[PDB]
C-alpha cells in the first residue's frame, strides 16, 4: 500500500464525468472539475485540464496524469499551510498518508475545523485523535471512507486497506 494505491480504492476510477458525493462534476480518479451545476462549465476545465477537446471522456493515462498532479498539488498544499505542515511532519509515513488522503478529499478549507484533532494528532494521542475526527461533517456524509482514513490515522498500519 501507498498513497496512490490508497486514493484509487477511495475514490475509485471513472473515464467519463460523473458527479462526486457532493454532487460536483468530477472525472478521473477523484479530480474535481468545478463546484458548478453547469456539465459545460465542467466540459471546459476538463479540456482546460487535459489541453485537447475530451467532449467529457478521457483514458486511463490521462486520469493516473491528473491524479499524480492532484496528489502531488495535496501534499506541496499541506506544506505550504502554517497549520498543517507542523502537524503533518511530526507524524509517520503511513499516517502522513491518511492525512494526504482528507486533504485530497476535502481541501485545506476543507480541514480548517480540524484543529483539536491536529492538536491531538501532533501529540499522538490517537484514539483521543480518531475519536474527535469521527464528530464532523466528513465522517457523518462519508463514513465508511472517513473509517479507513481514521483507523489509518489511529493505528499507523494499512489495516483498514486489506
Ligand atoms: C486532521 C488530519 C491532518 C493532519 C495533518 C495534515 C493534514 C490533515 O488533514
Amino acid at each position: 500500500m501507498n498513497i496512490f494505491e490508497m486514493l484509487r480504492i477511495d475514490e475509485g476510477l471513472r473515464l467519463k464525468i460523473y458527479k462526486d458525493t457532493e454532487g460536483y462534476y468530477t472525472i478521473g480518479i477523484g479530480h474535481l472539475l468545478t463546484k458548478s451545476p453547469d456539465l459545460n462549465a465542467a466540459k471546459s476545465e476538463l479540456d482546460k485540464a487535459i489541453g485537447r477537446n475530451c467532449n467529457g471522456v478521457i483514458t486511463k493515462d490521462e486520469a493516473e496524469k491528473l491524479f499524480n498532479q492532484d496528489v502531488d498539488a495535496a501534499v506541496r498544499g499541506i506544506l505550504r499551510n502554517a497549520k498543517l505542515k507542523p502537524v503533518y511532519d511530526s507524524l509517520d509515513a503511513v499516517r502522513r498518508c491518511a492525512a494526504i488522503n482528507q486533504v485530497f478529499q476535502m481541501g485545506e478549507t476543507g480541514v480548517a475545523g480540524f484543529t483539536n484533532s491536529l492538536r491531538m494528532l501532533q501529540q499522538k494521542r490517537w484514539d483521543e485523535a480518531a475519536v474527535n475526527l469521527a464528530k464532523s461533517r466528513w465522517y457523518n456524509q462519508t463514513p465508511d471512507r472517513a473509517k479507513r482514513v481514521i483507523t489509518t490515522f489511529r493505528t499507523g498500519t494499512w489495516d483498514a486497506y486489506k
